[PDB]
C-alpha cells in the first residue's frame, strides 16, 4: 500500500442495428426495378473498453529515469474486449435474372448477405491539452519481401534415324537455350491494420480488407456456358472473420503537461463499415460461338453505422498527484474530521472519506499537502488557514512511536484540536479543554464519476456551454433541430427553427433520435422531454427522416444538468452530450 | 533514494502542414496547360521525444567497469513515439489527356496523390565538446545472401512407328540435354533503414524506400490496346506505411568528457520528403498495327518539409555529479539554509531546494562537496568559507545516532550556528546564542529549464552571440534579412540589407516567417516583434516569398532574452532561436 | 566495494579525410586525357573504443577455478561503437566517350562514386610480454553446405492419329527419359568477417566484400544495342552498409603473465580501402550484325586510409594486484599519511589518495602489503621499514570493535606514531607525545593516465629511446626524414639527412606531415616544432609530397617530452610518437 495509484473503471458500448437501417438494393444494375431487402439480421456492437488514469511517478521521487507526466490509457486488450461485432450468422443468397431481353449485356445478377468491408476506430482530443503519447501497434505493417533470379542455359543435341520405304533418313540436331525468371514473395493478412494520425490530437485505426477486397476476386469461375446456373461466389473464401464476430487489439496512451488545469473530454468511435457484395454475369455474342464471362461490381454502396461513448476527466483529481491520501481526524469526537475549503479555512466537518477535500498526501520530508489543491499545506505557524509550501520548518510532521500524539518539529509542541468546535492549535500539553489524540487512516478517494452517453453523431466542431442561471435551455426546431445553447445569443448552428425555452429541472430522461436527412446527412431531428413528475413535452418533427435511430438517457434520482456539449457545423446539429454534476 | 541520478523532460515536435506548401504541377510533361492542384490534405507532423540525462557512474564509486563519463541520451521506443507523420488518408487520382494531337508520344498523363519518399531525421552538436557514443540501429542492414546452383544432364530414346497408306515407317530417336543454373536470393524490406553519420558530432537516420522505389515499379501492366482507358497503378501495392502514418524508432547516446565545462547544445530535425506520383502513356505507331505501352518518370519534384527543436544541456548541471544532493538546514531559525556564492562565502539564505548552490552530496568518506561545483567542499579549519577538497581530516562529518547533532571527525567538536545571523562555528557544547540542531534533507534540484523552439530553417554554419547591455538588436533588412548580430561589428550574414535597430526590452512574442525567396534558397523574410505596451513592428517585407510558412514564439510573462543563435550562411540568414533567461 | 577491481578509459580516434586524398583518375583506360576529380565528399572515420584493464582473481583468492593472469581487454560492443566511417552521402556518375576512332576496342567508360572495397582493423603488441587469450568472433565463419541428388526417369507414348487427302495414318509412339541433376546451396553475407592472426602478438579483423566484390558482378546488363546509352550499374544492389555508415563489432583480449613487469604498448590501427568503380563498354564489329557488351574492370587503383592511436599500460599498476587498496592515516595530524619510497623507508608526508605508494591492501591473513609492489609488507618486528612478507606472526593486523586502535596480533600492543615527526612505533599505551588514533579509508588510484597521440604511420620495426640528458633531439634532415634519436651514436633509420640538432624543452605543440613521398612509398617529411615564445622552427622539406596529410599533437602546459617511440625500417622514418611527463 505504498506503490503507484490507479483509477479503474468500465465504458460499455452498446448499439442495436435495427433491420432497416440495413435496408439496401436487391440489385445493383436494376435498383428500382426489384426493389429492397434486409442484408443483415439481428446485427449488434457491444465492446468493453477498459479506462486507467495514473501519473507515471510516485509523489516526491525526483531524479527518476521516467518523466513526469500525466498518463490518460484507454486500451484493449486480452483481460478486457467485449462481445464484439456481429452483422450475420451464415450468408445466403437471391438469384435475380434479366426481366427484358438481352444479348449483349448483363442478364444475371447476385446478392450476398452483408460482410464487414473495414472495422474503424477513432480517438479524439476535445482540445488541445493532451497530446498522443505511444499506441499499439507501434506502426503499420513494415512488410517483409523476398526476392529471387533464376537465370540459366540448356544445352540439347539430338541423333535421329528413320528407315522407311522411301529410304534411310538421319538428323544431327542442336538445340541451345537461355531462361531468366524473376521472383517476388510478400505476405497480406486478411485483415492489414492500418494506423492513422490526422494529428497530434487523435489518432484512428482502421481494419481494412486486404486480401479478397474486390467483388471481382472473391469468384471462382471465370468463364462457363449459357445453360450452366449456379452461384459462383465461392463463400468458403470469406472467413468467419468478416461476418460472424470480429473483437479489435488497440493500445492509446495520453500524456498531459506538469501543470495542466481544467478540463478534457474523449471521444471514442466505433465504427463498422457495412458493405454487401454484388456478382453479375456478362453474356457475350459473337459469331463463332456464345459463352458467358463474370464481372466484379466495386463501387456498391456502404452505409456507415456509428456508437460513440465519452468520458470527462479532471486534471485535478487526487489520483494524479501520485500520492495515496490521508485524513487527520480529530479523536475527542465521534466524527470529525479537518477539511479545507477553497480558499484555505480549516473547519471540522463530518467525515466521509470519499471527499477529496479532506485528504491529505504524507510525503518525505513530512509536509502534509492537500490532496486536491497541491500548492497548499498544513502549517504550525498559523494553524488556522493553510500556507504556500516552502522548506520552512513548521511544516513537518512526525508521529510519537506507540501513541497517536502529532508532534511539531521546529518547536517540539503537539497538535491539538478544541474538544467542542475543533479549532486547531499548538500546546505542548493536554487540559480539560484541549485533547493531543489524533487518529489517521487511508481515504478512497479514487472513485470515477460515471460518464453520460452522447446522443447522435459525433462529426464536425464540438463545443462547451454551461448552463445559465435560469437553468433553460433555448433551442431552434424545424424540420431538424437547428442549434442549442444556454442563452439566445449563444446558438451555434441553424437559424430556421422556432425560438423557445424548456425547463431542464426535475427532467427524468431525454430522448434523442438521429438519422439520415431528408435533404441529406445525418442530423438530430426530434427530442422527447420526461419529467419525473409525468409531463412531457417535445420539439422538432420525427416524420420527416429515415434510417432512424433511438438513443435514451436517463438522469439518475436528484440530479441537475449543469454542461451542455454541442456538435454542430454551420448548417445542423449532429449530436450533443449532458453530462450531470 | 540511493541509485542513479536522472533527469528526463519531453520535446513536442509539431508542425503543420499549410495546403499551399503541398501544392505541385498537376501534370509533369505539360506543367503550364493544366495548372496545380493541393496533394496533401491536413498534413501534420508530430512526434514526442525523451531526452535522459545521467552519469554512467554514482558519485564516489572508484574503478567501476563501466567507463567514467556524462551521458547525454536522445531516444524513440515503445515507451514514447507520438502521433507520427501524415500526408493523406486515401489516394485519389485525376486523369490528363492530349489538348494537342499525339501520333508517336506520351498522350495520356496520371498524377497520384502524395507519397512519403523518404523519412529523415538529423541530430547536431553545437560543438565539439560531444561525441557520438552508440546508436540504435547500431549498424545498417548486413543482408544474408542466399545462392544455389543447379546442374544436371537428361538423356532420353524415342521409338516411333508410322502405319498409313505410304506404307510403314520405323524411326528410332536419341536425346542428350545438359542444364546449369545459377540462383540468387536476397531480403528487402519496404523501407530501409540507412544509417548516416557525416562526423563525429552529427549523425542521421534516413527510412528510404526500397523496394516499389520508382514510379517505374509501380505499375501492373505493360501494354494494352488503344481503347482501353483505366488508372494503371495497382494502388494495392503502396503500403500504409508510406501515406497513412509513419513512426520511427532510434536512439542516440552522446558523451561527454569527465571534466569538461561550459555548454552545448543539440539539434533535431525531422523532416519528410514529399513526392508526389506521375505515370504516363506511350502511343507507338508502327506500321503493322497499334498499341500502347507505359513508363515511369524518375525525375518527378520533390519539396521537403522541415521543423526543427533544440534544448540545450549545461555540464555543469548538478545531475552530472552522479550524486543525491542534499542540504544542511540550521534549526534554530524557522527559514534559514546555507548557500555558497561564485566565491565561497557562506551566507544563511531563504531556503530554495531547487536552487542549485544550496545543495551537497554526502560521499563516502565522509565529505561535504558542494553540487554546483564539485571542486569546493565544506571545511571544519575555516569554517566561514569553501576549501579546495582534499584528504584533510577536517573535512569529514558523521551524524551523532538518535539526535542531531553533527560532528566534527578530527578533534570531536560539533558544528554550530548563531541564532540570529547564521554564522557557522565549532563548539564543543551549546550555549544561549549557539544552538546545535540541524536537520538534513534531499532537494530537487533535477527540474530541467524549458528550451526555446528554432525559428525557420536549421542549415549552414551556427553563431552564438550574447545580448549586448543596451538590449538592442541590429537587424540589416532588405527584402529578407541580411544579418543579425548584438553589435554594429558582430553581424553575421549579408550585407546588402539597410542598418537598423529594434529594441528586446519587455518582448512578449516574436512572430517569424519563412519560405522559398524570390531569388532563391530558402530564407527568413520577416519578424513581428509584440511588445506587452500593444505597439507593433516590423522588419523585412512580406510580398516576395512563395510557399511561406509561419511560426510563433511566445515568451513567459516578465523574461529577459539573453543569448541570439543565428543560423547564417556568407549570403543570408536561415534560422534564428531566441533563448531565455 | 568487495568485488573486482577495473580501470577503464576511453581512445578517441579521429581522423578527418581531405578530398586531396581521394583523388583519382577520371577513367581507367584514359589516364592522361581526361583528368582527375574528387570522389569522397566530407569523408571521415570516428570510433570510439572501450579499454579494460582487471585482473582475472580478486587478490588473495586461492585455488580458484579461473587461471591467475593479467587481462587487458580491448573490445567494441553495444554500448560503445561511435559514429563509424563515411565516404560519401549518394554515389552520383559522369559519363566518358570515346575521343578516336573505335571498331573494335572499348568506347565508353564510366566512373561510380567511390566505395568502401574492405575495413581493416588491426592490434599489435609492442613486445612478447603479452599474448592474445580470446576474441570475438572466436573463429572465421563455418560455412554450412546443403546438396541434393535429383534423379528419376520419365516413360511416354504417343498414339496419332491423322486423316487428310492423302488417307488416313496411324503412329504409336514411344519416349524413355532419364534425369538426374545435383544441387549445392549455401550462405554468404554482404561482408565477410576474415579473421587474421599473423603471430601470437598481432591479430586483424578484415571485413572484407563477398558478394558483389567485382566490378564485373555490378552490372544488370550483358548485351545491348549501339544506340543505348544509360548508366549500366544497377545501383541498388550497393547496400548502404559500404559508403553510407559501418560500424565494427570485435573484442580482443590480450592476456600478461603473473608476474611479468616493465611495460607494453598497444597498437590500434583504423583504415578504410577506399576503391572506386570502374566500367567499360565493349563495341563488337562482326560481317552479320553489330551489337554492345559490357565488361568489369578488376585491376582498378586502390588507395588505403590509416589512422593510428596507442596507449600505454604498465603491470606494475595498482589495479593488476585484484585488490581494492587502502591506505593508514594518522589521526594527530591534520593532513598525513604513511608513504613508502622505492627502498622501503617509512615517512609522513601530504595525503594524495591518487598517489600509488600510499595504498595497501588488506589480505585474508590480516597482512598489509604495499600496493605499488606487491613484495613489501609492514612489519612490526622493525616498523621504520617494510620488510619482505612471509607468514611472520608479527605482519598481521586486527581492528579493535567499536574504536580506531589498530592491533599487533603477536604481542597485543598497538601501532602507534609520534605526536610531531610521523614515526610509527609500537605502544601499550598512550601519553603525551604518542597517540593511538589511526583511521582507514578506501583510495582512488585508479585513474588511467592520458595517452598520446601517434604521428604518421604504423609501419615496420618499432624502437623505445629514452630521452637523453641534454633533452636534444637529433634530426637527420633531407627531403624526408632519414632518422630520429636521442644521440648522435643512437640513430634508427637513414643516413642520407642533414645532421642537426632541435631542443626539446619548452615544446607547446609538434605539427607532424606524412604522405606519399615523391620517390617512393609513404614516410614522414615535415616537423614543426612550436615553442612558449611563439617562434617556429623546419626540419625537411614539404615540396617533395603528394597527397600529404597533417595530424597535430597539443601538449598540456608545463610539460616534458620523456619517450621517444620511433617507427621505422632500415631506410625511413615512417611515424613518431612522444609520450609525455
Amino acid at each position: 500500500t505504498n506503490t503507484l495509484p490507479h483509477v479503474a473503471f468500465y465504458i460499455s458500448v452498446n448499439r442495436a442495428i435495427s433491420d432497416e437501417e440495413c435496408t439496401f438494393n436487391n440489385s445493383w444494375l436494376w435498383k428500382n426495378e426489384k426493389g429492397s431487402r434486409p442484408f443483415c439480421k439481428d446485427a449488434n456492437i457491444s465492446l468493453i473498453y477498459r479506462v486507467n488514469l495514473e501519473r507515471s511517478l510516485q509523489y516526491g521521487i525526483v531524479g527518476s529515469a521516467t518523466p513526469d507526466a500525466k498518463i490518460v490509457r484507454i486500451s484493449l486488450d486480452d483481460d478486457s474486449t467485449g462481445a464484439g461485432i456481429h452483422l450475420n450468422d451464415q450468408l445466403g443468397y437471391r438469384q435475380f435474372g434479366a426481366s427484358y431481353t438481352t444479348l449483349d449485356a448483363y442478364f444475371r445478377e447476385w446478392s450476398t448477405d452483408a460482410i464487414a468491408q473495414d472495422y474503424r476506430f477513432v480517438f479524439n482530443a476535445s482540445n488541445n491539452k493532451a497530446q498522443i503519447l505511444k499506441t499499439f501497434p507501434v506502426d503499420n505493417i513494415n512488410e517483409k519481401f523476398e526476392r529471387k533470379e533464376v537465370s540459366g542455359f540448356e544445352l540439347g543435341v539430338t541423333g535421329g534415324v528413320e528407315v522407311s520405304g522411301d529410304g534411310p533418313k538421319a538428323k544431327l540436331e542442336a538445340r541451345a537455350s537461355y531462361t531468366q525468371s524473376r521472383w517476388l514473395t510478400y505476405n497480406t493478412q486478411d485483415y492489414r491494420i492500418e494506423r492513422n494520425a490526422k494529428n497530434a490530437q487523435a489518432v484512428s485505426f482502421t481494419w481494412n480488407r486486404q486480401q479478397y477486397a474486390t467483388a471481382e476476386s472473391l469468384l471462382n469461375r471465370s468463364t462457363d456456358a449459357l445453360w450452366v446456373n449456379t452461384y459462383p461466389v465461392d463463400v468458403n473464401r470469406i472467413s468467419p472473420l468478416s461476418y460472424a464476430s470480429f473483437v479489435p487489439k488497440m493500445d492509446v496512451i495520453y500524456k498531459a503537461s506538469a501543470t495542466e488545469t481544467g478540463s478534457t473530454d474523449f471521444i471514442i468511435d466505433s465504427s463498422v463499415n457495412i458493405r454487401p457484395i454484388y456478382n453479375g454475369a456478362y453474356k457475350h455474342y459473337y459469331v463463332v460461338g456464345a459463352h458467358q464471362s463474370y464481372h466484379g461490381f466495386e463501387d456498391t454502396p456502404r452505409r456507415r453505422i456509428t456508437k460513440s461513448a465519452s468520458f470527462t476527466v479532471d486534471w485535478d483529481h487526487p489520483v494524479f498527484t501520485g500520492g495515496r491520501p490521508v485524513n487527520l481526524q480529530l479523536a475527542s469526537f465521534n466524527n470529525r474530521c479537518i477539511q479545507v475549503d477553497a480558499q484555505g479555512r480549516l473547519t471540522a466537518n463530518m467525515c466521509d472519506s470519499q471527499q477529496s477535500a479532506q485528504s491529505f498526501i504524507y510525503d518525505q520530508l513530512g509536509r502534509y499537502v492537500s490532496a486536491s489543491n497541491t500548492k497548499l499545506c498544513l502549517d504550525g505557524a498559523a494553524l488556522d488557514a493553510l500556507q504556500p509550501c516552502n522548506q520552512n520548518l513548521t511544516q513537518r510532521w512526525e508521529w510519537r512511536k506507540g501513541t497517536d500524539e502529532l508532534t511539531n518539529v521546529y518547536s517540539g509542541e503537539s497538535l491539538g484540536h478544541d474538544k467542542q468546535t475543533g479549532e486547531l492549535g499548538l500546546y505542548a500539553s493536554s487540559n480539560d479543554a484541549v485533547s493531543l489524540r489524533t487518529i489517521t487512516a487511508y481515504t478512497d478517494v479514487f472513485n470515477a464519476q460515471e460518464s453520460s452517453p452522447i446522443l447522435g453523431y459525433t462529426q464536425g466542431k464540438m463545443n462547451q456551454q454551461r448552463v445559465g442561471q435560469d437553468n433553460r435551455l433555448y433551442v431552434r426546431a424545424g424540420a431538424a433541430i437547428d442549434a442549442l445553447g444556454s442563452a439566445s445569443d449563444l446558438l451555434v448552428g441553424g437559424n430556421g427553427g422556432s425560438l423557445s425555452s424548456v425547463d431542464l429541472s426535475g427532467v427524468k430522461s431525454i430522448t434523442a433520435t438521429s438519422g439520415d436527412f431528408q435533404y441529406g446527412g445525418q442530423q438530430l431531428v426530434a427530442l422527447t422531454f420526461t419529467y419525473q413528475d409525468g409531463r412531457q413535452q417535445t420539439v422538432g418533427s420525427k416524420a420527416y427522416v429515415t434510417n432512424a435511430h433511438e438513443d435514451r438517457f436517463d438522469l439518475p434520482d436528484a440530479a441537475k444538468i449543469t454542461q451542455l456539449k454541442i456538435w454542430a457545423d454551420d448548417w445542423l446539429v449532429k449530436g450533443v452530450q449532458f453530462d450531470l454534476n
